[PDB]
C-alpha cells in the first residue's frame, strides 16, 4: 500500500466506484479501523477546565500533536482544540482546528499570532440548514479586539463559491507589530444534502494554497468540528503537491497517517469519495 502513478490513479477511481462504490467503502472502513490497535491520548481535551473550550464533546485534540498556547500569568491557558497536521513532505504544514466559540476567540487569535499563521482556510458557514456551525471570530467591519490581538478587516472579495477577506492584525503587547492574515472562506453550501461538484473546490484549494508565503507558520484550516471538511482540504491540497512533485498519488496512505494527528480527519465516505473527484478533475483538466 504505497504511491500510485498518476496515470493509473484515474483508472483506479473507476474501480473504486464500480459495484456501488464497494471499493470506496472498503477503503474508508480500513481508514476508520486504521486507529483500531491504536490508543492516542487526549487528556488535555478531557480536562474539566478545558471542556467549555471544545465545540463537540466527542471531537478532541490528540495530546502529542496538539497546538499549545503560551501559558498565561491558569494551568490550562495553554489548551486549544487544534492539532498540527502534516502536508506533502513538510511536517506540521497545517493547524487543523474547530470553528472557534465566543469563549475561545482569544485563544484562537493568540494561536494565530504565536504560530505566525498568515492564512486561514474556513470551510463552513456560520449557520447551515438553520444550525450553528461557527461563531464569527472576525470584524464585520473595521476593527475588533480579542485579548491583545485586535483584528482589522482591510478588504473583501466575494466570489461565486468563496470569499477572501484580508485582515491586518496587531499585537498590543508587542513593541505595535503587525501582520497581514488572509482568510479564504468557502461559502457555497447545500440547502439539501452535501457538496457534489468538485471543480469550484479544486479552484478554492489551488488559490488558498498558493497564497501560502515562505516562510510562515502553518496554514490554519477549520470547518465546524475541524475534522471532516478540514481533512478533505488537507488531503486534496497535499496530494496535488505530490502530483506536481512526483506525478503519483497516495490518498489512502496519507489519510491513515494524518488520522494519527487529529481524530476523524475526512469524516465520511462521501468526503473520501470527493477527494478522489477533486483529484480526478485536476488530473484530467
Ligand atoms: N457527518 C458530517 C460531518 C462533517 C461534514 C458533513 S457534510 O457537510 O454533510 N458533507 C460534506 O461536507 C461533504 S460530502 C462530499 C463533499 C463534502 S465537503 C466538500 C468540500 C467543500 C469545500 C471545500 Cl474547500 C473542500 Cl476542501 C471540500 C457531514
Amino acid at each position: 500500500m504505497e504511491a500510485i502513478p498518476v496515470k493509473q490513479f484515474v483508472k483506479h477511481i473507476g474501480e473504486l466506484y464500480s459495484n456501488n462504490q464497494h471499493g470506496f467503502s472498503e477503503d474508508f472502513e480500513e481508514v476508520q479501523r486504521c486507529t483500531a490497535d491504536m490508543n492516542i491520548t487526549a487528556e488535555h481535551s478531557n480536562h474539566p477546565e478545558n471542556k467549555h473550550k471544545n465545540r463537540y464533546i466527542n471531537i478532541l485534540a490528540y495530546d502529542h500533536s496538539r497546538v499549545k498556547l503560551r501559558p498565561l500569568p491558569s494551568k490550562h491557558s495553554d489548551y486549544i482544540n487544534a492539532n498540527y497536521v502534516d502536508g506533502y513532505n513538510k511536517a506540521k504544514a497545517y493547524i487543523a482546528t474547530q470553528g472557534p466559540l465566543k469563549s475561545t476567540f482569544e485563544d484562537f487569535w493568540r494561536m494565530i499570532w504565536e504560530q505566525n499563521t498568515g492564512i486561514i482556510v474556513m470551510i463552513t458557514n456560520l449557520v447551515e440548514k438553520g444550525r450553528r456551525k461557527c461563531d464569527q471570530y472576525w470584524p464585520t467591519e473595521n476593527s475588533e479586539e480579542y485579548g491583545n490581538i485586535i483584528v482589522t478587516l482591510k478588504s473583501t472579495k466575494i466570489h461565486a463559491c468563496y470569499t477572501v477577506r484580508r485582515f491586518s492584525i496587531r499585537n498590543t503587547k508587542v513593541k505595535q507589530n503587525e501582520r497581514v492574515v488572509i482568510q479564504y472562506h468557502y461559502t457555497q453550501w447545500p440547502d439539501m444534502g452535501v457538496p457534489e461538484y468538485a471543480l469550484p473546490v479544486l479552484t478554492f484549494v489551488r488559490r488558498s494554497s498558493a497564497a501560502r508565503m515562505p516562510e510562515t507558520g502553518p496554514v490554519l484550516v477549520h470547518c465546524s468540528a475541524g475534522v471532516g471538511r478540514t481533512g478533505t482540504y488537507i488531503v486534496i491540497d497535499s496530494m496535488l503537491q505530490q502530483i506536481k512533485d512526483k506525478s503519483t498519488v497516495n490518498v489512502l496512505g496519507f489519510l491513515k497517517h494524518i488520522r494519527t494527528q487529529r481524530n476523524y480527519l475526512v469524516q465520511t465516505e462521501e468526503q473520501y469519495i470527493f477527494i478522489h473527484d477533486a483529484l480526478l478533475e485536476a488530473i484530467l483538466g
